[PDB]
DNA sequence: CGGCCTACG
DNA sequence: CGTAG
DNA sequence: GCCG
């Protein structure tokens, strides 16, 4: 009764199993902290399942036939039934390692690599970074600086008022463009790390040259900390009630043949995303990314005018965005 | 056992 | 290497 | 770590 693949069941934001995921997914993060994607997929796949399920786990026979649920990942849940706390999620908690992995691959220009070499160089913290700026990106000079905003949610509030400006920047650099939120926002999120946002023009071609375009005019409105195409990752001046703060802001631009790809690529979540790219390869034998969807015995591309469309052209229900939240 | 999303900057 | 969902 |  539950698929096994995350794009064939809606997923809501907010659902019965709360506390549960939130374990699960801690011991997924760990593993990418060790390089085991492997392991961080079953596991994040175990804490989706239960995201999705209609009401609360209570008993260890409720796993019994669930996709993803194997003797590790439901002697996490069993543990949590009966103590209320998994005494492995709790060790991985308090650990330096987790905790520093964490806190470093939180900075922008940070990945797992890096926090990781850093770690066996014996560097734990923030200051530890800023003590020794010659061993840093000037991406990751930013992020640094600025991690502290960045650290701070994102509220939708927030949200409107950047789409605002970034629209008045798109229109001038090329009039008929439409701006599209997209990212978990899309997904109905109340708050949120970063905004993201899909530039396109009705016109097809139009909006070849765009994202520069847009980047310089709102460089030359003061509003651009950080950046630097078709995607530009920036660092955003966002007012606030007598100052500012730092927002991270993506901006995606798609020729409009290309926009429900792109929608959907860009909405996410994460899981959802690489679960529906799974499930075209693995059972369809179609290639999906945010450009398209290929057929390689054909070697043709699906034209879609929504995403409605790509979801039917996969044999799956459509889900709106609300119900991506994998 | 092999596989685990698929891009761009 | 970083970034994205 | 789990599916197939
Ligand atoms: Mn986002
Ligand atoms: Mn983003
Ligand atoms: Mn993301
Ligand atoms: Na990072």
């Amino acid at each position: 009764w539950m698929p096994a693949y995350a794009c064939q069941r809606p997923t809501p934001l907010t659902h019965h199993n709360t506390g549960l995921s939130e374990a699960l997914e801690i011991l997924a993060e760990a593993a990418g902290f060790e390089g085991s994607e492997g392991r961080l997929l079953t596991f994040c796949r175990a804490a989706s399942v239960l995201k999705a399920l209609p009401s609360p786990v209570t008993t260890l026979s409720q796993l019994q036939g669930l996709p993803h649920f194997g003797e590790h990942s439901s002697r996490v849940v069993q543990e949590l039934l009966e103590h209320g706390v998994c005494e492995e999620v709790e060790r991985v908690r308090r650990s330096e390692r987790y905790q520093t992995m964490k806190l470093f691959t939180q900075i922008f220009g940070v990945g797992v690599k890096t926090a990781d070499r850093w770690y066996r160089e014996g560097l734990r913290t923030l200051d530890d970074l800023r003590e020794q700026p010659q061993k840093l990106t000037q991406q990751q000079k930013a992020g640094l600086q600025h991690h502290q905003d960045l650290s701070t949610p994102v509220l939708r509030s927030d949200v409107d008022a950047l789409q605002q400006v970034v629209e008045e920047a798109v229109g001038q650099a090329l009039p008929g463009a439409t701006v599209t939120l997209t990212g978990g926002f899309r997904r109905g999120k109340l708050q949120g790390h970063d905004v993201d946002f899909l530039i396109t023009h009705p016109k097809e071609g139009q909006e070849a040259g765009l994202l520069p375009r847009v980047m310089c005019r709102l460089q030359d409105q003061g509003l651009i900390l950080y950046h630097q195409f078709e995607r530009s990752f920036c660092i955003f001046r966002l007012p606030q009630p007598g100052s500012w703060k730092a927002v991270r802001v993506d901006l995606v631009v798609a020729p409009v043949s290309q926009f429900p790809f792109a929608l959907l690529g860009w909405t996410g979540s994460k899981l959802f995303q690489r679960e529906l790219r799974r499930f075209s390869r693995k059972e369809k034998g179609l290639w999906l990314n945010s450009h398209g969807l290929f057929d390689p015995e054909q070697k043709t591309f699906f034209q879609a005018a929504s995403e409605e469309d790509i979801f039917r052209h996969l044999g799956l229900e459509y889900l709106p965005p609300e119900q991506r939240n994998a």
